[PDB]
């Protein structure tokens, strides 16, 4: 039982899930003091994300953010194992402080963020068992900023009112997942972190897009008015809002950047 | 115990401290989206502050921070209540990320912060009774960055390489303390909070002035590498950097600001 408001909030997650005051914790301000370039660090290779328009996806409102289920076949070639897609979810702010990101670049909270789940296929069956074993996950960032409307996320959007409610699941025509990233995703920041939500597992591997995205101001409201953490049938309804989690301490280690300049 | 650092670092402490899980926790990130201007807020008046020079002041080295002891005849005037000194610290970063201010501004985190803690002499006998009251502690956050040799903080730094170890004490004479604050006092971020360390009880008035004072990358770097939060005896000393709290969620909440912007 957890949250990101009230007594159940992020300070008090380490007391249930010992290892979100552990190690190797995630997300992390991105500045230059501790960024390093690595000419080694090569282009990601996106397969398989584009999804078939006459098969469809499961999206899901699981109380703390909203999902969309991916196939296995999806998978990312780059990593020094093959990395196949889960799920992938959002995380935002809220209509007064509209932002949201759970990375920050030189201080600065982007309005929210992406993630694309994938698991190592090569070592382990599926995502769960995956997920508390060594180089068990890889996950994917996109940062994201207000600007010009953005039909790839709308694809995402308009079926938030089907899923408002915690448990609540609705089916997507497949898409282009590939439309969710940004430009020249060749740069990017990498390093070793965890699962930004309980269990904040220290077995995830971060790639996170040097280039935001933009979506529209009334895409970026329909995100953060649409969704509530509770089930319908709750005495004491909750607004999905503010679902990210502050940025952690990052001392004596170092991000890697696929880009020098 | 509790520390900056590893598995008693500050997402344990609502373990053994639970008001560091509670509401009003502090330090805060500075935006203007959650900024107002408060026409009503008046200069504090800073009395008492031109300390004897035929007195000494304790300053103590805690294992958490270094501490200088202020006497109860140094006040603010200004608030419902007086508020009476009762000791000054700082928080800062390390060599390699001279980034340790715990207020940021804009997502800026300065190289360092002051604390000059105050206590509500008017309500309450003491600093450790006023603590866990209600109007409680006021406390005065100065934003330190680096840049020109600041001889007023010297009279501090000066006695670092004295104090390197925990429970080690150096004598200070007396000297004003208003030579800390910096220029435009007048001009000041306001909101109730907490004390950024355990036990983090959510009593505190804070006021973080605008301006940041300057002290030299010499002065800076004395602070980041003189001390150590072990005794002297310790076989695996830890050395005394990084000593500041990330920022807190800050939602449905106003700062005030004696500036407009
Ligand atoms: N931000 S993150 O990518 O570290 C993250 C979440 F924020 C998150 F909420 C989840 S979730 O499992 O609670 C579903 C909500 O999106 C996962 N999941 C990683 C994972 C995937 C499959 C099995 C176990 C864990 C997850 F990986
Ligand atoms: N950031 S802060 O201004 O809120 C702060 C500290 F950082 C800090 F380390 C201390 S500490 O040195 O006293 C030990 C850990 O709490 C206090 N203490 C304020 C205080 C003074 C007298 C009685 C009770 C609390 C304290 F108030
Ligand atoms: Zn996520
Ligand atoms: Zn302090």
């Amino acid at each position: 039982k957890w949250t990101y408001f009230g007594p159940d909030g992020e300070n008090s997650w380490s007391k249930k899930y010992p290892s979100c005051g552990g190690l190797l914790q995630s997300p992390i301000d991105l500045h230059s003091d501790i960024l390093q370039y690595d000419a080694s660090l090569t282009p990601l290779e996106f397969q398989g994300y584009n999804l078939s328009a006459n098969k469809q996806f499961l999206l899901t409102n699981n109380g703390h953010s909203v999902k969309l289920n991916l196939p296995s076949d999806m998978h990312i070639q780059g990593l020094q194992s093959r990395y196949s897609a889960t799920q992938l979810h959002l995380h935002w702010g809220n209509p007064n402080d509209p932002h949201g990101s759970e990375h920050t670049v030189s201080g600065q909270h982007f309005a929210a963020e992406l993630h694309i789940v994938h698991y190592n296929s090569d070592l382990y069956p599926d995502a769960s068992t995956a997920s508390n074993k060594s180089e068990g996950l890889a996950v994917l960032a996109v940062l994201i900023e207000m600007g010009s409307f953005n039909p790839s996320y709308d694809k995402i959007f308009s079926h938030l009112q089907h899923v408002k409610y915690k448990g609540q699941e609705a089916f997507v025509p497949g898409f282009n997942i590939e439309e969710l990233l940004p430009e020249r995703t060749a740069e990017y920041y990498r390093y070793r972190g965890s699962l930004t939500t309980p269990p904040c597992n220290p077995t995830v591997l971060w790639t996170v897009f040097r280039n935001p995205v933009q979506i529209s101001q009334e895409q970026l409201l329909a995100l953060e008015t649409a969704l509530y953490c509770t089930h319908m049938d709750d005495p004491s309804p909750r607004e999905m809002i503010n679902n990210f989690r502050q940025v952690q301490k990052f001392d004596e280690r170092l991000v890697y950047t696929s880009f020098s300049q």
